[PDB]
Order: structure tokens, then sequence, then C-alpha cells
DNA sequence: AGACGGCTGGCACGACTTTTGCCAGATCAGCCCTGG
């Protein structure tokens, strides 16, 4: 193990027990679900998992779940026997045989094809799964990390997700907690994010906020999470031009009318 | 002398031949290292 000093800043004790939580099933074997509002840095914690457990080497495959084509996946995910299919003529590797000794990372794990969620279905349990026309089977030591930001519950009531492809792909939430929530957290990453931009409209330094944003945003209550002060605030720095005094007012939306 | 019929050859269009272009891989057996 080691460091890996990652740019996810904020206190706010939420996230210190988060990733105290996060922290102590590093050295983990089995599956966790991350449960958080959209860009809530959701990647940063998949991420996190990884290079703090006991195989910092292993690979590490992206996985979108609405990525995948489909129609052909039953070879996108084990993979094959060169020469199982017309055209066939390499063996190829499934996402999953990819990823021996490391872990896997489905992206948006709640939208997903019908058809993926059974198919998936024994890959994730023992670790059995040969390739297309394969004439063996073999081993997969991958563990399994996924995070969502749709609400599962409902879903497996709903019937979108599987009652029984549930039991299995969690055995561990880490459930972020809002931006709103955190209100210290406010202040801080504004901050580190208007000097990032300040670095990049090729300017010396960033005067500041007045008051006037202390409230403005503050007040907001940011639905957007993490982005809402990136966007918001990096979308500022533009209107705020020179450097001479510091900027007290920034809109909360791009959209409507400017007059 | 002018029109009609015959002849040949160029060109076109399907139905059909033929000619060129691929590029390993996995699997099995003997020998060397090591455990019993
Ligand atoms: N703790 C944090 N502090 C500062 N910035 C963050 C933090 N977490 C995420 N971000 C930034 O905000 C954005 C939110 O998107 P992302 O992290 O991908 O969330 P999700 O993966 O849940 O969509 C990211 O691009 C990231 O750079």
């Amino acid at each position: 193990m080691a460091e890996y000093k990652d740019n996810l800043l904020g206190e706010a004790n939420s996230f210190l027990e988060v990733l105290e939580q996060v922290s102590h099933l590093a050295p983990l074997d089995k599956p966790v679900l991350i449960i958080g509002e959209r860009g809530t840095g959701k990647e940063l914690i998949a991420s996190r998992l990884h290079y703090l457990s006991s195989r910092w080497q292993g690979p590490f495959i992206s996985l979108n779940c609405a990525a995948l084509n489909e129609n052909l996946l039953d070879s996108e995910l084990f993979g094959h026997e060169a020469g199982a299919f017309t055209g066939a003529q390499k063996r190829h590797p499934g996402r999953f045989e990819r990823a021996d000794g490391g872990t896997l990372f489905l992206d948006e794990l709640a939208t997903a094809p019908m058809m993926v969620q059974e198919k998936l279905l024994r890959v994730i349990e023992y670790g059995e799964l040969e390739r297309v026309g394969g004439s063996q089977p073999l081993q997969v030591n991958v563990r399994l990390v996924c995070a969502t930001n749709a609400d599962l519950p409902a879903m497996v009531n709903e019937g979108t997700f599987r009652a029984d492809l549930l039991d299995r792909l969690a055995f561990d939430v880490v459930q972020l907690p809002p931006l709103r929530e955190r209100e210290s957290d406010i202040m801080l990453m504004a901050e580190y994010f208007a000097i990032q931009m300040c670095r990049e409209i090729k300017l010396p330094l960033f005067p500041g906020f007045t008051e006037r944003a202390r409230e403005t945003l503050l007040n907001y209550r940011w639905p957007g999470n993490i982005r809402e002060l990136k966007n918001v605030v990096e979308r500022s720095v533009y209107r705020h031009g020179t450097s001479d005094y510091p900027l007290d007012d920034i809109i909360i939306d791009p959209f409507k009318r400017r007059p």
C-alpha cells in the first residue's frame, strides 16, 4: 500500500466517516456498492478501493453498463476461443478475464440492459466462466466494485433489478453524503477551484470572495453536488475578468435571460 | 442511281472462371531441478 495523494478535499466528518469506512474495507475481498448523489465524487471513491488494497498492481477496467454493445456482449464479457465463430481468428480476453487480479468498476450499475444483468450472474459468485466456444473452465480472482446514483431498493420491487441480483453484488455500501450536508466544505473546495481556474486564464492570482458570494452559495441548496461549485465557481472566474479587485456576485444559473 | 438486305465488328451486360493474398498458434515430449 501507500498514500496516493488524490485531490479529494474536505474534512466535514461525513467525509471523514466514509473515508474511514472506505479505508477499512480496502483490504477486503467482498464486493461493495456505492450509493450517492450524481456527481458526489463517486469516481474517486471507486478508485480508492483499489490503489489501497493488497494488489495496487492488478489491472483496473472501466466497464460502463450502457457503454456495452448488448447484441454482441456474449463475448465482450467473458471473451473467446480463436475460431469460435465465423470471422474469429485470435483469442480475445473478456473484461472479467482482463481483470483477473485487479478489480472491476461498473459505472452506473442502475442503468443496465436486462440481458446483461443475468449473464453477469455467475462471474460474481465463485469465479467460474468459460470463453464463448471455450473447451474448459477457469477461475477469476477479480474483486467486484461498482457504484450507482439511482436508488436500488425501489428498483428491486419495480423489477428493473433482479431481486436475486442484489444480495450478491453488495456486501457493503459506502454511501456518500450530499454536498449541502458538508457546509464547511463549501468554502474550501470553492477556493481550491478558483485558484484552479486562476492557473488557466493565465492570470497571476484570485483576490477572493466578497460576503455577497459567501451568502449566494450558502443559501443555494447545491442539487448538482460537487460539480455545482465547480461549474458555478469556475464559470464566475470567466465573468470576473481583471484581477485587481475581488468578485462579489456569481450567477447560480447559466440558463435564462441575462438583462 | 437509289433502296434493301447481308455482313462484320465494336461495345455492353450478366453468368461464370481464376488468380492472388493470407501469415500461429497451441500442444506434446524429453531433460533438468528438486522433493521424497
Ligand atoms: N471530495 C471532492 N472534492 C473536490 N472535488 C471533487 C470531490 N469529489 C469529486 N470531485 C470532482 O467533482 C466531479 C464530480 O464527478 P464524479 O467525481 O465523477 O462523481 P460521480 O462519479 O459520482 O459522477 C469530479 O469530476 C471530481 O473532479
